[PDB]
């Protein structure tokens, strides 16, 4: 039942040229604050993850599709607010190496221990440690996987795989990158074959290509590993129908849900920044794709699906959702992609927070897994990288750059970035605080022993 | 017994490479909290502005100086924190402008209203807007300003001097550029000349400079502003021993310290980044200053000053202290004097909370202007820009890059960044707020009729 606030309206009140009106709180925040904090326990948990969606992705979003004086009326609402670091180790050295990749950051949030880049679900000395979804199972809770990429990507695979290489997929990646995971050595096996074995009780996402590996050894050899969840008890949907049809989720009868071979189609198209891009050509304004679908189910309607089914469980449940491509799309230095994205992320959350606001006993945290390359640059900027002018909702030009890196793909950065919480025990991710905190906070406030 | 907590110890509590060891809390935080908010009337305040200091330069400078688990015993040690929006508006429009520059920021939290890029103390139709210092002396409460800049600059002109354009230092310029400003012309005068009007209890800093220059109209026309600051029972000090001297800063004898012909010195000392800098050049170890000098109040000790003369008027005061080349290093981007002033920064803020938690009725605010262009990236980046690895106290390499500008100057960025508080009616600053914000928090706090 309803007792803790979440931002009803965080926008420019007003007419922003003029005294006051670009204030975007009405009156004191003490007694708000106050009602916000609560340590009772946390019932249920919903972390929703944008990938690279560091302060500046978030900016540029709310930029471009709510105006520079505008409000996401799902990532911009949670009340209670800090930054975390999410700094790697160094895998020889032990030591902290300041830019990490989704895998390392993952397993901290995951596991709750610092690991070096491209690990998952294992630490520096490549031993595994188990993951809160893992806990969360284990303990009796509902427990949901969603993601808008490959399931076997970093973000989602880290709750269920533990692998020395974030590549390991399927059994050929894994036989030959991971030689000490892979089945037919006396492995765990695969991210594909762990993620089966975890058995969560709803994981919906992309990635069905590595499904049609066949196993090299065990109970399962021969088959492919669609072969292999159908005859372990899974029930598998494809498409936006499928899945609306789907009435229970559980341990006799888990979802799993493959709705692309790889990534889910993003949400916007849009060219991709260039040389000089803000000076030479002209503005861009993005458009939706016409490949995203009806078909195929959206970040948000997965979130209330998976929130639906996980919900039976009177002991509470465990959900994390990625948005993926924002992180995508920004190393394709794709405005468009990036901020489609961001956009799409919001309207998950704001299923999460409407779902938990009712609940009452709902911890909801919004964070990334670390910063990215985009900034938001003057008009006129003449930058050695990739940019591009954009028309924003204020009738406005915003102009992005990409310059950290002359590859292709635009590189992440180390700096802190925004944790945002609500609900029972939000306050621990206020002030100053680390990626592996948030693994003791998702763990307390469970109860979890 | 002080109720209001400081976070005393948000470090990496143990081992990094083990389970919980980088984790900064050691417990539930919602009682700290809760302990941490309170309503009643801030009888003080002290504004730290970093300039340019957004996220990416507090993690840069923390894992350079603290290392990446560190923490700063001032900067972080703020408990209610949150993430606030500094965009400007388009002159002719009234839209917009994503990127600002420090004259419409500190113009928007000094005075609430939004304006446009260069302006100071006046919104788009260069009407002017009575500042949170004019303000704060109008009600009987000492006044501060404090700054490691020339005085005539942006943040603690915007504090002083109402101008259609911050290039108008003094009789001079301001004719030239600020012709409606220009005394001669029935203006208010120059940023110096309102600045001596303004007439602050304590003004401390450089831009000894502009002072030289002499009044081209007015009861002081002729003289100097040197002179008419004497002239007008103004108590000018010049090195650390005669500041260190004064006793007493009121109306009558009002302190203004210039310790510097421009700005004052950097702490630290190192190369510009150049192009592959982190790859063809040695990693740095940054030097301190030979020129900083002992006879240079340090930001800390002015703002010790500050506080002690301040705080002798029972009513109460307002004191802002801009530790200003961490801006300046980051347009050069200089990583050692970017993180110098940093960590120049920290100690200031360190007094300031130390002082705080005594008095119980100060509420400190640690902030920036708007984001800058250094990211921390990947140690083997090859980026467009430029860049540079650094030694940090980690034991470890941190590779700094600056890409967003290929002229002389490293440029600014729109994105949000983190604001944080302590004390009476620090709750304003948590969750998403604008800059504007910031403005009729503090006037609400004081009180301010
Ligand atoms: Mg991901
Ligand atoms: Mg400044
Ligand atoms: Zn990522
Ligand atoms: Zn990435
Ligand atoms: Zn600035
Ligand atoms: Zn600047």
């Amino acid at each position: 039942t309803p007792e803790m606030p979440v931002l009803e309206n965080r926008a420019a009140q007003g007419d922003i040229t003029a005294p006051g009106g670009a204030r975007r709180l009405t009156g004191d925040q003490t007694a708000a604050l106050r009602d916000s904090l609560s340590d009772k326990p946390a019932k249920n948990i919903i972390l929703l993850i944008g990938d690279g969606m560091g302060d500046s992705e978030i900016t540029a979003a709310r930029n471009y599709a709510e105006g520079a004086g505008g409000f996401f009326k799902g990532i911009d609402a949670l009340p209670l607010t800090g930054q975390y670091t999410h700094y790697a180790l160094n895998k020889k050295t032990g030591k902290p190496d300041y830019v990490t990749d989704t895998a390392a950051s993952a397993t901290a949030w995951s596991t709750g221990v610092k690991t070096y880049n491209g690990a998952l679900g294992v630490d520096i000395h490549e031993k595994d440690h188990p993951t809160i979804l893992e806990m969360a199972k284990a303990a009796g809770l509902a427990t949901g996987n969603v993601s808008t990429a490959e399931l076997q990507d970093a973000t989602p695979a880290a709750l269920v795989a533990h692998v020395t290489s974030r590549k390991c997929y399927g059994p050929s990646a894994t036989s030959e990158k991971c030689p000490g995971n892979a089945l037919e050595k006396g492995g765990k096996g695969s991210i594909t074959e762990q993620l089966l074995n975890a058995r969560a009780d709803v994981t919906l996402g992309g990635g069905a290509k590595t499904f049609a590996e066949t196993a090299t050894a065990g109970e399962w050899q021969g088959k492919t590993l669609r072969e292999q969840a159908q005859a372990r008890g899974y029930q598998l949907v494809s498409d936006a129908a499928s899945l609306n049809s789907v009435t229970e989720a559980n341990q006799q009868k888990p979802l799993l849900g493959l709705f692309a071979d790889g990534n889910m189609p993003v949400r916007w198209l849009g060219p991709k920044a260039t040389y000089h891009g803000n000076i030479d050509k002209p503005a861009v304004t993005c458009t939706p794709n016409p490949q995203r679908n009806d078909s195929v189910p959206t970040l948000a309607q997965m979130t209330d699906k998976a929130i639906e089914l996980l919900s039976k469980n009177e002991k509470g449940f465990f959900l994390q959702v990625e948005g993926a491509s924002i992180d995508k799309q920004d190393h394709a230095a794709n405005p468009c992609g990036q901020i489609g994205e961001t956009v799409d992320l919001d309207e998950a959350v704001q299923r999460a927070l409407e779902f938990a606001k009712k609940e009452g006993n709902t911890l909801v945290i919004v964070t990334a897994d670390h910063a990215h390359a985009s900034q938001i640059v003057a008009p006129d900027t003449k930058a050695p990288g990739l940019t591009q002018a954009l028309n924003t909702k204020d009738g406005a030009v915003m102009v992005m750059s990409y310059g950290n890196s002359e590859e292709d793909s635009q590189e992440h950065t180390g700096s802190q970035l925004r944790i945002a919480a609500y609900g029972p025990h939000a306050a621990n991710v206020v002030g100053l605080t680390d990626q592996t905190d948030l693994f003791y906070t998702m763990k307390a406030a469970l109860g979890l022993k």
